């Protein structure tokens, strides 16, 4: 409500823009910032995985099982 405080998640600056923010494990990250841990793709507005708190594009998160079947 009225009261809060932002902040992001990945740089800490607050995150306002009249309307701009990134929410995602239930933090909060610039459209910029938010971005795979991999390929580093803009995840700003995409389908995405979390992983070790962490951000993997659906393309990487695939690519990344290619690595080894065992261990899930
Ligand atoms: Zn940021
Ligand atoms: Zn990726």
């Amino acid at each position: 409500g009225s009261s809060g405080s932002s902040g992001c998640g990945g740089c800490g600056e607050d995150v306002v823009g009249d309307g701009a923010g990134v929410v995602a494990l239930d933090r909060v990250f610039h459209v910029g910032c938010f971005v795979c841990s991999t390929c580093r793709a803009q995840l700003r507005g995409q389908h995405f995985y979390a992983v070790e708190r962490r951000a993997y594009c659906e393309g990487c998160y695939v690519a990344t099982l290619e690595s080894g079947p065992s261990s899930g």
